[PDB]
């Protein structure tokens, strides 16, 4: 499913994103643009082997198990597929520990390079929350 920015805002605000762990919702907002474009069925590989799911593109690295992964964890206990559903509640919920894991949002690469320091804001202006 490819979300409408306020569509994903209303989203992630009702599953408890809005200032979690010190970001505001606009922070959450323009990383989902710049990791998936809002697509909740975005794989990206990355160079190591994992592979990144997602509207927040979490890496099988260490949070979620797709079987090909040789070296990696699980440590939001969930298979991959489980975060390309229609439904953002597994990916909010084990982005949730991300970012409570020591980095922040610096998780996030795009985050850290296109959100980071900018008006997001402007990610959930006009919406209805
Ligand atoms: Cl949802």
């Amino acid at each position: 499913k490819v979300f409408g920015r306020c569509e994903l805002a209303a989203a992630m605000k009702r599953h408890g994103l809005d200032n979690y762990r010190g970001y505001s919702l606009g922070n959450w907002v323009c990383a989902a643009k710049f990791e998936s474009n809002f697509n909740t069925q975005a794989t990206n590989r990355n160079t190591d082997g994992s592979t990144d799911y997602g509207i927040l593109q979490i890496n099988s690295r260490w949070w979620c198990n797709d079987g090909r992964t040789p070296g990696s964890r699980n440590l939001c206990n969930i298979p991959c597929s489980a975060l390309l559903s229609s439904d953002i509640t597994a990916s909010v919920n084990c982005a949730k520990k991300i970012v409570s894991d020591g980095n922040g949002m610096n998780a996030w690469v795009a985050w850290r390079n296109r959100c980071k320091g900018t008006d997001v804001q402007a990610w959930i202006r006009g919406c209805r929350l």
